[PDB]
């Protein structure tokens, strides 16, 4: 099962990310539920917007907000939710929402897979306007929510992430 | 794995439906095996038609005919053969075959994954236009199927699908 | 799980084959992880084509190149990765890659989901243009990968197709 | 534009058609407005349903219903709506709701091989066959139909050339 | 051939709109050239937002800012860049960025019965006059607009008329 | 309509592009009908494979081969068959099946920023050159080609400048 699912085969520089939103999807917000590793349907987006990546995780880790830690991983095409991608870290976006301080990390797929993302060492490679989507998403998506409010903060590099990735690992035991 | 998935949360009012054939999908009749939990093909329709809604189960249920508590959920967007929605029950759909009785339940996302549907708190608050499909579909999609035949008897309302839903849970135990 | 699923009903004229990869999807090869029964990346395929037929394993055999026995499965509609469908063998494709002899089965939707293929009893009577976009595609997709190669070296009947799956169920034990 | 496109190559035997409706698409009746040639959407089919086949018809002919010749088309893909697709007459599905026809053609073996073995009405799978009568059966049951039965290959040209000739 | 379409059966009640961007599709924006007919691509979204509805124009009207009147139509599966639907105005959703309107309007009766019950503005469904205002909010913000609110039928209808004069 | 599109707004750099198959589609081959202007279905691809780019031509080109200079051009998202996109030309991949030549463009900067790093053709990823020349290697294998290589923005222009005037 999904829950089985290591979390990476070298951390933080080798990891596999559980998809649970594929890019371009319809608004449906789709969650793996930690029990019985099946996916749930947690709600349907209210906005008229769209993952600019696929949403998912990575298994085995836990950070300070309670869940394992959260990824976005760009792929030429759309996953299927519930598959397992095999990745490196390339960066973080942080932000605070209504419940606190909140990040998300970005992911490349592994070279095994494709050399597309080879050149994406960092951050500061990936394209402009993608990390800018992605930040307008973030902070748009739940404006149509009561309650709910998203400030992004800003972009950290690759060992900020893989700082993450570790922290969380080593605290999910 | 979907085997594992509990009924709902709170029965009969709040409930999961584990979804096997998307609403608007291809004629592939999709059904989720008992014993491995996973999916498996049950057959390609014969007729030129799709499902109106989802359609799945309740697991943890047990009706006459043997089988789990059979639900069509609408929503939105279609959802993921393999997933599970909260939703809850709004009427039942009575007919009978070349087996004898059959009853289908109709069922709306529960609030929390959205509000489209809170005003629907029974059969008869369903749009007229979908009642008259679900029905339609149910009594033509096996046409081209030698033996078998369908006959919708009539709508019951929450009460009755209530009914079904609590009989069917404690007889599964 | 998938892991638990029978390697068929009646083997080798009633088999399960579990489905990888769709027909005509996006260059995305799936595979299932054989420990977690999860739908793993294997890599974005490089070349701008697409399987002809839906790509799959049967459970419990062992081939002598380590793997489950593969299969091609044809099929109205492209099948959702991760299903299973119940299948007959038709036919094998035999070929030689960079690692030595390869050979990937034929098998046609049983005559339970379908009614179609009931006229396909065996690899002379597919259509012929199928087989040719079958022979190429193998040929050709890893093209644009350095180090691999493929050359097909022909098909063989339904009797060589059951006694390949016979000799890698009995070798799986 | 696609008011100038001719009924065909040769009638009766090679065809272009004019689709309309694509296979396996939404429920969205579409209809290229004779004035304009543009595509306007008809109306949205209400019963739970799917075209089996492409759906168009023969431009220049005027059948007796004031409408020209219309075809389905099947294909190994569902077709552009505004396509043209060059085609050979089969056979013709009979019908009453006056009386009503429409004809089976497959793709011109210049565009496929996949279709040179149908020769006629016969040829069609059985199943195909089926659910096209099904179709036009049961498609309008929520706003009627009776399948009178399928027709040969010389029974679908004919009355392509009768409306064609009728057309001018 | 889009370019001979009429702005509609009976102004401002039945009126004819052409689609440009379909609804939930791809961050595509095309758009009609007036001068060939012809679908341009206009530019590719920068913003993860799709249409919540289908969006285009009434042919031969005129607007203050030079372009024929935008409406927005909401459909049960989205309609195809190019196709014309007939509907009723029911509503304008007012902005500034100057001043810019945007008429929502729903499929005519002959087309389908969903929308009988909605004669107004208010009578749309909340979540999508909300989806429809954060829209036009939002997705040029990495390119800007403030929505102002909703006026009725009958301002609808008004703008249709003066557009439409405005166009001879 | 689509007959009276323009090459370009500024030839060679400035060019339209008429859109007749989507990158990554179906395998059908579609095509404009000179005479109509409209959609018409070529052929049904053999091979599985699919255009890695969307595929058109530029109106009002006259190549040696009696056909307008056909182009590739890679979006974010696949186009409309029939729809017209501005780009600017960047590269020609050679051939020989007599001499055939292939130009690749990219979005015109107006529509998006993502291509402005491209000026040329050394400027496309690799891959994308490698799935492009591999494709046009082999999507006739079931029915030939050879590709001869790539060549600059200049050249590309060239090819432009002489079939217009060649049109002329």
């Amino acid at each position: 099962s999904l829950l089985n699912v290591p979390a990476g085969k070298d951390l933080p520089e080798d990891i596999y990310v559980v998809i649970e939103i594929p890019a371009n999807a319809d608004p449906i917000k789709y969650e793996i539920d930690k029990e019985s590793g099946a996916l749930f349907v947690d709600r349907f987006m209210s906005t008229a917007m769209f993952y600019p990546c696929n949403y998912g995780y990575i298994n085995h880790t836990l950070s300070l907000d309670g869940d394992p830690v959260d990824v976005l991983v760009p792929t030429p095409y759309p996953l299927q939710p519930g598959s397992v991608i095999r990745c490196r870290p390339v960066g973080v976006l942080k932000m605070t929402d209504e419940a606190g301080e909140d990040a998300k990390l970005v992911a490349v797929p592994h070279s095994k897979l494709s050399k597309e993302y080879d050149h994406i060492k960092d951050v500061n490679d990936l394209p402009e306007l993608l990390k800018a989507q992605i930040a307008h998403f973030f902070e748009h998506y739940k404006d149509l929510e009561k309650g709910k409010w998203v400030k992004v903060e800003g972009w950290e590099n690759a060992e900020a992430a893989k700082a993450e990735i570790v922290a969380s690992f080593e605290r999910a035991k």
